């Protein structure tokens, strides 16, 4: 790379995987379109497997991001609407408190307080319907925003429901494919375990568990990658316009639209939003906040800071690009660090290259 692409991540990554303790890390930028990696460290601490650009990671609620774009590709398509009720695509979801909670609202987080995890007793079809049919919403429909797997996971199952496919059918067949992200697994295939690193949470090696219905966790968080698949999916969200698939280019553009305002952060279809430049400082277990309707909703703003974090047990990610820039970063660890360390020095390595 650029000397001065080099310079300024390594001077920003080796302090922190220094401070983090962090077992390996794969870094991608994004700069003037073109992809520039960096790896360093340990996929495999106990068998001594290097970090390499082919290195499966779970990306946690990163995959928020490819649910929402996959959501987008349906609503384009004509498959569903924002605007629909969710009894639509769930009849059997018969009870009161269901009346004016649409898709939209599943998708955003402003549903009225779906609780955070779908709850680990849940197995069948049955138990999940269930859950859904008794859960009691603190408030009204589009009101207040509260971070949610049981929200944007259903979201994500309610969508693939008019192409009849699966959820990760859709995924692979409407996104994964068409964008080339050929190493990039819901189920990691027997073929690709060799490349799948280890998550380590206090020093010991994890995995996520397989994916279930009764989790939503495919939906919501289940989506391992590369760092050159991510590098690709950052120039995808960059430059949607250029994707050839008619669908999937208006998927990705509703995905990075302003739904709702709280503070400075706007709410997309699993991204997240704020107006660039961003304050670097601007951008808890449960935080409910109000949200105000963004009335219509902005089509996506070239001049945002578009970004989401994700964590699993033993990974921790961060994705963030700047449209109006062609400038993006991608960070994948096997250890949950804490959030503002990514965005520190995410926004250190962009503001430099801006």
């Amino acid at each position: 790379a650029p000397q001065q692409i080099n310079d300024i991540v390594h001077r920003t990554i080796t302090p922190l995987i220094e401070q983090q303790k962090i077992p390996g890390m794969a870094v991608a930028v994004i700069y003037q379109g073109k992809p520039y990696y960096f790896t360093w460290g340990y996929a495999d601490i106990a068998k001594k497997q290097p970090v390499t650009q082919q290195t499966l990671f779970e990306l946690g609620s990163v995959s928020k991001t490819f649910t929402g774009v996959l959501g987008g590709d349906a609503i384009a398509r004509g498959e569903i609407k924002l605007s629909d009720p969710t009894t639509k695509y769930w009849p059997e979801l018969t009870a009161k408190q269901w009346n004016g909670i649409t898709l939209l609202h599943l998708a955003t987080y402003t549903a009225g307080g779906l609780p955070l995890q779908v709850p680990d007793e849940v197995k069948s079809s049955s138990d999940l319907l269930r859950f859904y049919q008794n859960w009691q919403p603190a408030w009204a429909p589009g009101t207040q925003r509260l971070y949610a797997n049981s929200s944007i996971g259903l979201f994500g199952a309610l969508a693939v429901k008019p192409s009849g496919l699966s959820f990760e059918q859709a995924m692979q067949t409407r996104v994964f494919q068409p964008l080339k992200l050929n190493h990039t697994w819901i189920n990691v295939p027997p073929a690709e375990e060799k490349n799948y690193a280890w998550g380590y949470r206090e020093g010991k090696a994890v995995h996520a568990a397989a994916v279930s219905p009764g989790a939503l966790d495919a939906e919501a968080y289940g989506v391992k990658s590369t760092i050159e698949d991510m590098a690709r999916w950052v120039q995808s969200n960059l430059k949607p316009l250029d994707i050839n698939e008619k669908t999937l280019q208006q998927g990705i553009q509703l995905a990075q639209s302003r739904y709702w305002q709280t503070g400075d952060m706007y709410q997309g279809l699993g991204w997240e939003m704020l107006d660039w430049p961003v304050n670097p400082d601007s951008i808890i277990a449960l935080a409910a906040r109000p949200v105000k309707a963004i009335t219509p909703p902005t089509p996506a703003v070239r001049a945002s800071w578009v970004h989401k974090t994700g964590a699993t047990g033993g990974f921790g990610s961060y994705v963030a690009f700047i449209p109006e820039k062609e400038l993006g970063i991608v960070m994948l660890a096997n250890k949950n660090y804490p959030n503002p360390a990514r965005v520190d020095a995410a926004w250190q390595i962009l503001n430099a290259l801006q």
